[PDB]
């Protein structure tokens, strides 16, 4: 990468703000999955959406490739830069605006995060659900499309992006929405915020989104319940929702999964596959909700519901940080994660051959999920220097979603293509969908520029 263009980029960020660092490049050619770590030739921290605009098109008509940098969380790859170029860390734009309580909305820019966005409504009355475990950058939830332990009942990012501001890869700026717009629905024209929700920066840069806030619950309860096996704890999931509880949370972890966030949280739950559970209403609610769903665990072997405000915290922050209690298991290791979702009645099927194929390889894995989606993910420990166990467990990945390919599903429910999904994506759409997705590519990228070699 030349002095010339490093000055460049120089003037338009401020020497601060462009690094040629192997370390720096390093910390930035990787995110929290096992893929090797493929270093940018620059990391550039742009200091608004003008700046933005002037880094892509000054990477873009020199040919250099771009990789938007969120947080660095996600687990599928996005971020490594296996064509090299320069990555634009986003989040100095860090800024919430246009909060718009009456009608339920807000502006982020992609350093706020969900836990700076919740504690700047603090006694507002409005929270924003969508809950990876980890603290991500939202704009770069709107990217990989991600979903959380709410989506079950407040929905998924799709489901709360009501507009997206992008930086193309040009450098022309896009309102997907148009500019400053916010609304319920509209049939205007074609969707094109959703187009860009799941893109994960192949298509443009988010330098804003704007999401939907909800109506904090007027009464919460939480739950834990064991089971003898994977298949009655699943049975039960399938037949909560099949009743149509309207269950806030319900979170699936097996008996490996349970043991590994007691030894990470001070949680001490019997080691047994668990339900996690939360449900939102007022008290007639709750008591409706909670009798029902008892219930129907009771039906299928469970345990008594064991129950849990700081003990609530101390239940979802055990959930959120599964990954690294999972990781915790055998310390050094890096992890591969599955995240299929298939349609429900299917769930158990899935979920019970998982248990047994994990069983009987020689393979370690712990098993958790957002099962109320009909969505889980299978954590695979990696000895990142051992090559024979790396392509037994991305063999087992791929089979895991080949059989949920076959089952009607999709081999990702929210983490995304990245590197790792390009050959399931191609099987799950076939040949027309490939194309169709191609031409979308090449329309707003025609150079191929924009966070190349990812999803397709
Ligand atoms: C402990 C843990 C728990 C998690 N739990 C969940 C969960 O429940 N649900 C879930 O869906 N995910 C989960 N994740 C995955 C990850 O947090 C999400 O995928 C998250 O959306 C990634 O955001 P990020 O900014 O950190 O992404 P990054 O890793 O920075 O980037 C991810 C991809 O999006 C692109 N990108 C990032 N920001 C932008 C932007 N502003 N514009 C355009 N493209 C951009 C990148 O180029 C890359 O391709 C978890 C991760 C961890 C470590
Ligand atoms: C980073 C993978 C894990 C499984 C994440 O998706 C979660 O649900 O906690």
């Amino acid at each position: 990468l030349s002095q010339d263009f490093v000055e460049a980029l120089k003037a338009v960020v401020g020497s601060p703000h462009v690094s040629t660092a192997s370390a720096v490049r390093e910390q930035h050619g990787h995110d929290e999955s096992m893929h090797r770590c493929q270093p940018p030739d620059a990391v550039v921290w742009p200091q608004n959406v003008d700046q933005v605009s002037r880094v892509a098109s000054l990477c873009y008509n020199q040919g250099v490739p771009i990789i938007p940098f969120g947080t660095g969380t996600g687990v599928e790859g996005g971020v490594c830069a296996v064509q090299g170029g320069v990555c634009i860390n986003l989040t100095h734009m860090d800024q919430i605006t246009e909060l718009n309580t009456e009608d339920f909305s807000v502006v982020v820019e992609p350093g706020v995060t969900r836990k700076a966005l919740n504690t700047h409504l603090r006694d507002s009355g409005l929270w924003f659900p969508v809950d990876p475990g980890a603290d991500a950058s939202l704009c770069g939830m709107a990217a990989t499309g991600a979903s959380g332990t709410n989506a079950v009942r407040y929905g998924t990012m799709r489901d709360n992006v009501i507009n997206l501001e992008v930086v193309l890869p040009d450098g022309r700026l896009l309102h997907t929405a148009g500019r400053g717009r916010h609304y319920r629905k509209s049939a205007a024209g074609y969707n094109l915020t959703g187009l860009f929700v799941g893109s994960e920066g192949t298509l443009g840069i988010i330098t804003s989104t704007t999401l939907r806030l909800h109506p904090a619950p007027e009464a919460t309860v939480a739950a834990t319940c064991a089971f003898p096996s994977v298949q009655a704890a699943v049975d039960s999931t399938v037949q909560i929702l099949q009743a149509a509880v309207p269950v806030a949370r319900i979170e699936f972890l097996d008996d490996v999964m349970m043991d590994a966030c007691n030894r990470h949280s001070k949680l001490n739950c019997p080691v047994a596959p668990t339900l996690f559970l939360e449900f939102h209403g007022s008290q007639q609610t709750l008591a409706e909700q909670l009798q029902r769903t008892e219930a129907i665990t009771q039906d299928n072997g469970g345990s008594h519901f064991s129950w849990a405000a700081e003990k609530r915290n101390e239940l979802w922050a055990a959930r959120h940080n599964a990954w690294y209690a999972a990781l915790a298991l055998s310390p050094g290791s890096k992890a591969y994660s599955t995240d299929v979702c298939v349609p429900i009645s299917r769930l158990p099927e899935i979920l019970v051959e998982t248990k047994e194929e994990i069983k009987a390889s020689k393979l370690t894995g712990a098993i958790v999920g957002h099962v109320g989606d009909g969505n889980f993910a299978c954590i695979l420990l990696v000895d990142p220097d051992d090559a024979e166990e790396q392509r037994r467990v991305k063999a087992f990945a791929e089979n895991l979603g080949r059989r949920a390919l076959a089952l009607g599903g999709t081999c990702t429910g929210e983490h995304g293509i990245g590197l790792g999904k390009r050959q399931l994506l191609q099987e799950e759409v076939g040949p027309v969908g490939v194309e169709t997705m191609r031409q979308l590519k090449n329309t707003l990228d025609p150079r191929g520029l924009m966070n190349p070699g990812k999803v397709l």
